[PDB]
């Protein structure tokens, strides 16, 4: 009471204080959210000692750049971060980073920063919840029942990528979500009235979200409680909460877009002190009376999780294979020989399109693997994503699906999707989830996608209609720069398998993967079984298809120009020119091997020929000469397209030869090598 | 009336005919949509002669899978365009792509199929229509007076982009913007009801626009046309009609997904021939009596733009210096000499931040070029985008701008304000926009900015805080990936200007440009003017900064890092290394030049290093050994993090000196050398 508005002031002032120090960050927002963050937290189950609990309520804080509260936050309740790490607040290498990332920072679920991400990945986060309640719940076992908090601001709601999370979330009626909107009226510009007078209270109605009204949410703690309680009651909607407040609450620059993004004045740091009860003198100061009210509520809560963690226990003995199921996946353990599963090819199976062949690889694993799910972006019969027989995620009430679905219908939403994959692995519990849509509008989440990377994701694009290939939809469908955009974002695998067994290892890798997002690059045209390939090769990353002792040329090629790689070296065989083929299905997990077995399928004194019907961006680091396309494509039968650009066995010996020819007489290394 | 319903089944035909030529694309929209568009068609004024009439009303088909109407549309009314095209449906090479291309398609306005874009379009349309005419217009000279008709889909409306273009919309009270919902219920998936169930309708009520509903637009063309009329007496709002429809009305499978992206079947067509009243066993037929019809619509439309005519020459005598300016425009001519007003800077002047050399140009050529008009994502005060004196952008009722201003405000809405760019510039009038925000979330924009490019529109992007120079909001705002991707895009200029006279280069090549959309990269940090720039020789995209007749090693750098390069050559030369430096400001202009510049520039004979701290994609075309940032960046001061990536001049000169002693005896050609 009087200790609830002293904590308040204790977050207002830690923030300001980390801001101040760093002479670098943002005041505003901690300012005006101090008293729904004590409110929130107040009601948020979790412990700062296992952050890893799988039924705590999760917090995102959407509008990260407002990460002084949220570390002010942490460090109260007793996380693994410190007074001393805030005062490194900003600094290289501490655990207060300028925006909050969850490899770094104890507590962050998710990375934000970006504004619109979080408030998706909140959604992503409640879809799992939901979906893993669904799994496992029982009568008289509640495994699952948390709830989703995110803050959010202004720009968030501005950023379309939230308009499309928000659509689906009121479509699936995710009720465990409470959204926070911090309706302070201003953005970086100044006021939302030169940009922003959109009724968002009404357009969140829209899609379906209950709606509650904090008029002074500067004070108000007491109706900030009261609208998480309504919020709880409405379990069939998403609820926005709707926070009035004055950014930079007590600063003399409050309700200013000076107070946004910059430290405050010394003399204004000094008059908040004083006018709350502090020291002017004094920085970063934590009254006892704080740290006691809050470590109550973390023992209440640690008692909440022991009694979960019976409730665990007494679960295993009335459901044993659920609960040895359970117990699996939150050790993070795939199921034992789940890959005996995958299919496998040989030379005499027909040609498939690696679409297709994802199609039949998710239909062997998904009955294996209960912690894979996935969708698609409202292409579903084109990127082939669904497993015949398996319910779509839905809310039972519409009869479209249940919550135990495994098929999400994300509908044109490609960058959501992406963010809201993001929360699915953030959740935990193991889920390996999956998003297609065409390669070529992968580029429309490439907003979620690198903080899929930046974040150590295990999410899985799958990106079909990779190229040219795909014909008549022409250039505004064929992708050109996209493998290159993603292969030089750090960690981020992009398979781009060439044939059955390839495209088995590439699901191996995605669904292994723990902290590695993977984009899965798949024909739409066939493809025929290579001779040469297998899971066990294609899991290198890299590897000789074609061995040819005694090569004049190696050529390096990936997906659909493997074969015409092939194609290509009995053309040179006519010419008496002696090809080896390398199939590259991932630059990153070749990348990983040891430098010896890199050098064995890329060796010094042979040039090395790069094939792939996309930019040439990157090749070098594996080639002396590269044939690509670095224009756009064409509308019209896929084959012709490859003749206009000459990716035929033809085109590709004649380069071939060139790339002979070029190199008579000169000492050719290896472009593994490098000078540092 | 009886020759309105042939002229809708002459297009519904035709639409189906193109299709089941191609085997291939989209009858479902085109059957559901013709009444619409006939309706629209009726309403537009348009010379099929002359496709660029600065008053004509404007047509984006936003669900652009949906071309064969609009190509049906355009042979009818005789544009550049025939029966003979249209048999040529998704062939190679034709004039009648599977999505429909501004540089291929005469009377297609902008390049849609990335769903959501084409609406985004629109409003930039009628956003450049609104300060055009606020421009212009004078009692009795209503030079600019059309209406921007915008055809839009499900799809379209689950795409964030749509979301962010239409709250902006609203917020600038578009009253020339009328915009169709294509209400039909049907997606790729099947029904809306599995992904999208929210209040269209309530959303676009909450954006401030207006609607009209049309409850059987399979045949209520009176209705249509009506809503048209409506639309245009609400002057101070954007319209949307919602014409519900059934896709492939008419069709065997109307009302199914399977009619949306796959031909008929032939007895179906049949059927839909006969119910009609033509010929099931003939194919494209057009009627005369439709001819006719849409003839008397052209001639009427021709009058009137002959009317236009004489109304400009009318302008002209009375005020001579706007009649003047818009006559040069029109031309597409900048004014004589404007580049005059291009800041210069010396060796001897301070060191400027590149985006506050930005601020500079942009203040001295706003006032000097009336066709320049730009805005940020609510980065206003950190892009540095806004000329002082300057009024925004705004309607006048507001009070916070006039439609004459020439500062938009776009709030936190990248990818609608790279789709809205591409409008402005498809507008014409020489309109040469820009748009800020910083390079890192560019990429929230990637659907919008590649279609700048395969669009061939003018447009800028002012992309500042580009590197880990940007400091403590660490690495979720420190590009690594972003220049890659988009200079690994077909034509895209990005410039990353080093110093004053580089920085008004960029823009001298921006403003003048005509076919190629720029980015330019642009510091938060201060950067030194540098001795041997100027605009003429940054002109070129690539120069020798620094000669070195007998270099021992050639460095490459762009940005912030020449700098760097040319402190590393002292610590070069106290390890006796002599190094010249180029500066490569934009690699695309660069690879423009003729191959003895670019060979001046980047001889044989000498190892060539680059230095950029980013992705060392591309830059193999230009180098040897190539020293960048392959890892996400950091937070903290900004010197700090350079120093920790070794981006020193130490560290520079270790691996210039590592790059002459990797090549030690060893023959070095210039990378611009290849084999084909
Ligand atoms: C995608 C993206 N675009 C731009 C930015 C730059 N930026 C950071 S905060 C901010 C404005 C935030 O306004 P609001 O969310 O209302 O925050 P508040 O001013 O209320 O603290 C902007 C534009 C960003 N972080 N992310
Ligand atoms: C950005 C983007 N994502 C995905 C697609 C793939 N695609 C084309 S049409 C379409 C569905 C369109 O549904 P709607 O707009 O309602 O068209 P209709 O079925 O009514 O013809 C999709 C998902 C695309 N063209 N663009
Ligand atoms: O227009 C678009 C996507 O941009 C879609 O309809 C796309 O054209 C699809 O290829 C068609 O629906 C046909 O799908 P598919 O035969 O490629 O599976
Ligand atoms: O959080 C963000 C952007 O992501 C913004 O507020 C960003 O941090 C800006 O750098 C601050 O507002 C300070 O701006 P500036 O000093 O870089 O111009
Ligand atoms: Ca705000
Ligand atoms: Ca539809």
């Amino acid at each position: 009471s009087s200790v609830d508005q002293k904590a308040i002031s204790t977050i207002r002032l830690l923030a300001v204080d980390a801001v101040a120090a760093a002479n670098s960050g943002h005041p505003g927002a901690p300012l005006g959210l101090a008293p729904a963050a004590h409110a929130v937290f107040k009601k948020m189950r979790f412990n700062p000692k296992d952050t890893k609990w799988i039924n705590r309520d999760r917090f995102v804080l959407s509008n990260g750049h407002a990460c002084a509260l949220l570390y002010s936050m942490l460090v109260l309740y007793g996380y693994d971060l410190t007074v001393e790490d805030l005062k490194k607040f900003r600094q290289l290498g501490s655990k207060t980073p300028g925006h909050p990332e969850n490899t770094d920072v104890p507590g962050a679920e998710v990375t934000t920063g970006p504004l619109g991400q979080g408030i998706c990945n909140g959604v992503g986060i409640a879809l799992a919840q939901a979906q893993f309640a669904a799994t496992y719940n029982k009568p008289d076992f509640p495994i699952s029942d948390s709830y989703t908090y995110v803050f959010l601001g202004d720009g968030c709601l501005m950023e379309g990528v939230s308009s499309e999370a928000s659509s689906l979330a009121g479509h699936l009626q995710l009720g465990n979500l409470i959204a926070f909107w911090d309706d302070n009226k201003i953005s970086i510009d100044g006021s939302t009235e030169v940009a922003f007078t959109e009724d968002v209270i009404a357009r969140y109605k829209s899609y379906g979200w209950h709606i509650v009204e904090v008029s002074d949410a500067d004070t108000d703690i007491t109706a900030i409680a009261a609208a998480i309680d309504e919020a709880k009651k409405v379990t069939n909607k998403p609820t926005l909460v709707r926070l009035t407040t004055t950014i930079g609450f007590g600063s003399l620059a409050q309700g200013t877009h000076g107070v946004h993004g910059a430290p405050l004045k010394a003399d204004d740091i000094k008059q908040l002190k004083t006018k709350w009860g502090f020291n002017p003198e004094e920085s970063f100061a934590v009254p006892a009376e704080v740290t006691a009210s809050y470590n109550e509520h973390v023992a209440e809560n640690q008692k909440i999780q022991q009694q979960w963690n019976e409730l665990f226990a007494a679960y295993k003995q009335k459901y044993p294979e659920l609960g040895a199921e359970l117990q699996r996946r939150l050790d993070g353990k795939l199921p034992e020989n789940w890959d005996k599963a995958l299919p496998v090819y040989t030379p005499a199976d027909a040609a498939v399109a690696t679409r297709k062949l994802s199609e039949i690889v998710l239909s062997k694993i998904i009955p294996e693997v209960p912690e894979i799910i996935g969708g698609s972006a409202d292409l579903t019969p084109s990127n082939l994503t669904k497993a015949k027989g398996t319910v779509d995620f839905q809310p039972a009430a519409t009869g479209l699906g249940d919550y135990s679905g495994r098929y999400i219908r994300y509908g044109v939403r490609e960058h959501a999707m992406g963010a809201i994959m993001n929360g699915i692995a953030a959740f935990g519990a193991n889920y390996k989830n999956y998003g297609g849509t065409f390669l070529n509008f992968v580029s429309y989440a490439a907003g979620a996608v690198r903080l899929s990377a930046l974040s150590e994701f295990p999410i899985t694009w799958v990106a079909t209609h990779d190229s040219i290939g795909l014909g008549e939809d022409g250039p505004t469908h064929q992708p050109i720069e996209t493998l290159a955009h993603f292969r030089a974002t750090p960690n981020i695998s992009v398979w781009r398998p060439a044939d059955g067994n390839e495209t088995s290892a590439a699901y191996k890798s995605a669904i292994e993967s723990t902290h590695t997002p993977h984009i899965l690059a798949l024909t739409r045209q066939n493809l025929p079984q290579l001779e040469g390939s297998s899971i066990e090769k294609a899991s290198k990353g890299g590897y000789t298809l074609v061995q040819q002792d005694k090569a004049d040329i190696i050529i390096v090629a990936t997906g659909s120009e493997v074969s015409l790689a092939v194609d290509a070296l009995k053309v040179l065989e006519g010419q008496g020119i002696k090809a080896g083929v390398v199939s590259l299905p991932d630059q990153l997990t070749f990348d990983k091997q040891s430098e010896e077995y890199k050098l064995s399928v890329l060796p010094d004194g042979v040039p090395i020929l790069s094939v792939e019907v996309m930019s040439t961006f990157g090749w070098s680091k594996y080639s002396h000469q590269q044939f690509g396309l670095n224009r756009f494509g064409a509308s019209g039968k896929a084959p012709e397209i490859f003749k206009l650009f000459e990716f035929t066995p033809e085109g590709v010996a004649e380069r071939a030869a060139k790339t002979v020819a070029f190199y008579k007489g000169k000492d050719v290394v290896s472009p593994l090598r490098s000078a540092f």
